[PDB]
């Protein structure tokens, strides 16, 4: 909080790495997070830019999801792959928005990404069961600016 260069400490970043490594054994889809200060330009716009420069449609599925975070105006943008928003509908996404933007109004941003990542996994579950021989395109790290 008072320390303004590291937004979470070890043990609260470990604990939401944590959360999206059993998400990754409940469907065959990723979920990313990205932290940053502040855009010069549209949050959307940047984030696809980002989404994009990271490589993150290297999937089989197209199936990654981005979590662009503006920690200064305290602003959340969740952008999916092709293969996300080519198969739910924004009713699916509006419990996402609304498990997040609940916690990041809190002030508890580590919260709001957890549960939303856990809803998320459950929801996307039903379109994408879990298999045993399931695959792990993305890894854990969260992403910073």
């Amino acid at each position: 909080m008072s320390k303004i260069e590291e937004f979470l400490t070890a043990e609260e970043e470990k604990a939401i790495v944590d959360a999206i490594r059993d998400a990754e054994k409940n469907t065959s889809g990723e979920i990313r997070v990205h932290l940053e200060k502040t855009s010069e330009i549209d949050v959307f716009d940047r984030a696809m830019d980002v989404f994009h420069n990271l490589k993150m449609d290297n999937t089989k599925l197209q199936n990654g999801v981005l979590i662009y975070v503006a920690v200064e105006d305290k602003t959340f943008v969740i952008y999916g792959d092709k293969g996300i928003n080519d198969v739910v509908s924004d009713d699916f996404w509006d419990t996402t928005r609304n498990a997040i933007q609940l916690q990041f109004k809190q002030g508890n941003f580590k919260q709001g990404l957890v549960d939303g990542i856990e809803k998320a996994g459950m929801a996307l579950a039903k379109y994408f069961p879990w298999k045993k021989d399931d695959i792990d395109e993305l890894p854990n790290t969260i992403s910073k600016g």
